This record gives C-alpha cells, structure tokens and sequence, in this order.
C-alpha cells in the first residue's frame, strides 16, 4: 500500500532534513537572518501529558492552531524584507519553500480526511491564544519550525499511524 498518511516519515523527516539547511543561514549570515521585529512564536513544550487533553478529532484542531499561526509569522516574514531594503543574499528564496511546507502540511492534514472536524469560522487562533512569545530575528522561526514539527507533528502522527507494525 503507500507510505501512509502523516505516518510517512520520509515526508515529516524530510522537514527536519529541511530546517536543517534553513538553520545553517540563520545560524551563519551576518546582519539577514536577524532584523528586529516582533513576531510571536508557537510553544513546541507541549507533551503528552497536556496534548491527550484533545482526542484524536480536537488534537487535530490543536495542530491546525500551530500552523495558523506560522502562516502569518512566515507571511509578514517574506514581506517585511521583501518591501524594506534588507541587504545580505536573497533570504526570502528560503521563506519560500519553508512556505510550500506548512502549506502542503495544511493541505496533507486536510487530506487523511479522518478524524479532524477542523471546521470553525475563519478564526482558530488568530483571535485568542496567542500564548506564544514575541520574536526579533529569524532565528527564531526556522528553530522553531525545526522543533514544532517534532513537537505536534509526532503527535498528529502518531494518531495518524495509530498501528505502527503491530
């Protein structure tokens, strides 16, 4: 049969693999990478503990919530230097396929068709939560988009799977 649904590491190591070479240029430039903004940034500290207070249809929601709100940090992320000066190499090449990311994510999520009942109005977090911290340099959100995968991800996934190889 195919590689799964979200239980595919090949595709959600492929992002690890990924913010790996995003982080090297957030972690080797010397003045992009780092402006001085103020973007809020999803807590990837959640555990099981916490996370298990969400059933699988909820859970689901939960990860909608994190991705949402990468969407607009990543949006103003590719316009801010893109309309500002921003001098060093192009950077926002990279905001581009970071971009596709979560957007294939919203998309691949919204394609197991299970359990997930995202449906809300247009808000979801965007108008509430926001428990996340402010940022003023990008290190921040390559980081964190190398840890928030492994935080929710495993866990959508895991829920994905639910069989393993037993």
């Amino acid at each position: 049969a195919p590689p799964r649904l979200i239980c595919d590491s090949r595709v959600l190591e492929r992002y690890l693999l990924e913010a790996k070479e995003a982080e090297k240029i957030t972690t080797g430039c010397a003045e992009h990478c780092s402006l001085n903004e103020k973007i809020t940034v999803p807590d990837t500290k959640v555990n099981f503990y916490a996370w298990k207070r969400m059933e699988v249809g909820q859970q689901a929601v939960e990860v909608w919530q994190g991705l949402a709100l990468l969407s607009e940090a990543v949006l103003r992320g590719q316009a801010l230097l893109v309309k500002s000066s921003q001098p060093w190499e192009p950077l926002q090449l990279h905001v581009d396929k970071a971009v596709s990311g979560l957007r294939s994510l919203t998309t691949l999520l919204r394609a197991l068709g299970a359990q997930k009942e995202a449906i809300s109005p247009p808000d979801a977090a965007s108008a509430a939560p926001l428990r996340t911290i402010t940022a003023d340099t990008f290190r921040k959100l390559f980081r964190v988009y190398s840890n928030f995968l492994r935080g929710k991800l495993k866990l959508y996934t895991g829920e994905a799977c639910r069989t393993g190889d037993r």
